RNA sequence: GGUUUAGAACGUCGUGAGACAGUUCGGUCCCUAUCUGCCGUGGGCGCUGGAGAACUGAGGGGGGCUGCUCCUAGUACGAGA
């Protein structure tokens, strides 16, 4: 908090996706010390990138932490996310504001389990262009060994509906580009290239009013509670009128600066992850899943009809109909919520697979307008995309 | 220290003397080693002229305990941990 972010290269949010123990986390320490070492940013490390006691006695990763890493043409903003099946929840948060993923599949044990749940997560949230990285590659020395896991990615990807052969698949060691080897530098300098070539400048809302869903919330001392996310849409300018909607009630508030990972900020623009410094709210009464609203815009709900997508076992859902009074989770811009299902007259079971509309009372009220999209999920796994329909409460 | 003598007391049983793995306080533990055995340490003669050294080895004894830290490797194994 003390040099000014000046608004220069369009800004991106890329993070790390993949298997568990997979080079994802560690990816992303080679992405830092390469970048900065060659063009001449900020240094950093490894470990910064996930301490406390929880990764270290552990080593796995919970928290979604975030890196800054800056080349010629665009301004990156990085979000490492878990991996782990127990941390889905707060992953989800992480792969929503992210807009052009790194997928990380290995070329030892391949595509396992979680690859696969991460990318169908990918899909019904909201990740438009996906990059793959092989995270060993030196370990086994062969030609045809690794070659084999490449075609499966590409079979995984294009199976569950992405590019797939179009996606540029890359090979490099983590740890190696730690270090200093010319030859393992140059290959992720290289991915470097492959995400400015691959992914597009990403098309922001800057028009339309202020919105910013919240994904986790500090305490600074000194200054007062402070709230991050990617601002969804419109602008944040400082000393202006902010309306805390979604859980427990509704607040009045005003921002008192806006800032870029420990960087002063002017204006807060759309589609970039920015923490906004709230004026006399508590760190407990303020939670994650409210959102920043201008004042007026948005109300907060505990009704609404919506047109529901159920899945099919193909595409990976419920296989079993259900009648009124089940209870999965309902998956809006970062949070999940339980809600009890009210059906239409005429419709005596729902089936898996089907298009149908439903009332739906949720226990906390969260913002909502109506096309509103969502994922619902239960058990561990996912049941079924839909939109929101007609407001109620 | 306990049990198992003589003193004294409590509860209990006995008319009483007293009695009770019922309890309670106090209450002399001797021996210079002949033989066997054992640990040491010598004298005697033998081993075939005597003497001084240096070995050989039959045979006998000694010793044999094991932690945790890292490296292999977060490798195999495992959905994950
Ligand atoms: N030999 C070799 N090992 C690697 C390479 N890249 C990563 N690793 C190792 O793979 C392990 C995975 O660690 P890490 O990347 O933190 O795990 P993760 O991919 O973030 N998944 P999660 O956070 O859910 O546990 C580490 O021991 C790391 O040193 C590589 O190129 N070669
Ligand atoms: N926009 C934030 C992202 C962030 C959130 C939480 C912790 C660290 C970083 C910067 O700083
Ligand atoms: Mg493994
Ligand atoms: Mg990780
Ligand atoms: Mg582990
Ligand atoms: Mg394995
Ligand atoms: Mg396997
Ligand atoms: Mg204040
Ligand atoms: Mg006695
Ligand atoms: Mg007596
Ligand atoms: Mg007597
Ligand atoms: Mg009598
Ligand atoms: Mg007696
Ligand atoms: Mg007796
Ligand atoms: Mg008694
Ligand atoms: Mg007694
Ligand atoms: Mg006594
Ligand atoms: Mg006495
Ligand atoms: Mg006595
Ligand atoms: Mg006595
Ligand atoms: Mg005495
Ligand atoms: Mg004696
Ligand atoms: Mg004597
Ligand atoms: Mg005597
Ligand atoms: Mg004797
Ligand atoms: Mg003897
Ligand atoms: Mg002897
Ligand atoms: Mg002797
Ligand atoms: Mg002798
Ligand atoms: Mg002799
Ligand atoms: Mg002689
Ligand atoms: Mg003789
Ligand atoms: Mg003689
Ligand atoms: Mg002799
Ligand atoms: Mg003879
Ligand atoms: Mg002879
Ligand atoms: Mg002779
Ligand atoms: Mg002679
Ligand atoms: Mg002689
Ligand atoms: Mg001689
Ligand atoms: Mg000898
Ligand atoms: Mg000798
Ligand atoms: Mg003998
Ligand atoms: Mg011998
Ligand atoms: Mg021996
Ligand atoms: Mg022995
Ligand atoms: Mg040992
Ligand atoms: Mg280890």
């Amino acid at each position: 908090s003390k040099e000014k972010f000046e608004r220069t290269k369009p800004h991106v949010n890329v993070g790390t996706i993949g298997h568990v123990d997979h080079g994802k986390t560690t990816l992303t320490a080679a992405i830092t010390t390469v970048l900065a070492k060659t063009y001449g940013g900020a240094a950093r490390a490894f470990d910064q990138i996930d301490n406390a006691p929880e990764e270290k006695a552990r080593g796995i990763t919970i928290n979604t932490s975030h890196v800054e890493y800056d080349t010629p043409t665009r301004h990156y903003a990085h979000v490492d996310c878990p991996g782990a099946a127990d941390y889905v929840k707060n992953m989800i948060t992480g792969a929503a504001q992210m807009d052009g993923a790194i997928l990380v599949v290995a070329a030892t044990d391949g595509p396992m389990p979680q690859t696969r749940e991460h990318i169908l997560l990918g899909r019904q949230v909201g990740v438009p262009y996906i990059i793959v990285f092989l995270n060993k590659c030196d370990m086994v020395d062969d030609e045809e060994l690794l070659e084999l896991v490449e075609m499966e990615v590409r079979e995984l990807l294009s199976q569950y509906d992405f590019p797939g052969d179009d996606t540029p698949i890359v090979r490099g060691s983590a740890l190696k580009a730690l270090e200093g080897d010319a030859e393992w530098e140059a290959k992720i300098l290289e991915l470097a290239g492959f995400l400015d070539s691959y992914i597009p400048e990403p098309e922001r809302a800057i028009d339309k009013p202020f919105l910013l869903p919240i994904e986790d919330v500090f305490s600074i001392s000194g200054r007062g509670t402070v709230v991050t996310g990617r601002v969804e849409r419109g602008i944040i300018k400082v000393g202006e009128e902010v309306e805390i909607v979604g859980i427990k009630e509704t607040q009045k508030s005003t921002c008192t600066g806006v800032e870029m990972f420990r960087k002063l900020l002017d204006e807060g623009r759309a589609g970039e992850n920015v923490g906004v410094l709230l004026r006399g709210i508590k760190r407990e009464e303020i939670e994650r899943g409210q959102v920043l609203a201008k004042p007026g815009t948005i109300k907060p709900h505990t009704k609404f009809e919506s047109e529901v997508y159920i899945l099919s076992k193909d595409e990976g859902g419920r296989h079993t109909p259900f009648f009124k009074g089940y209870r999965p989770q309902f998956y809006f811009r970062t949070t999940d919520v339980t809600g009890t299902i009210e059906l239409p007259e005429g419709v005596e079971m729902v089936m898996p697979g089907d298009n149908i509309k439903m009332v739906v009372t949720l226990i906390h009220p969260i913002a909502m307008d109506d096309g509103l999209r969502f994922a619902i999920r239960e058990g561990g796994r996912t049941v079924g995309a839909g939109v929101v329909a007609k407001v109620l409460s």
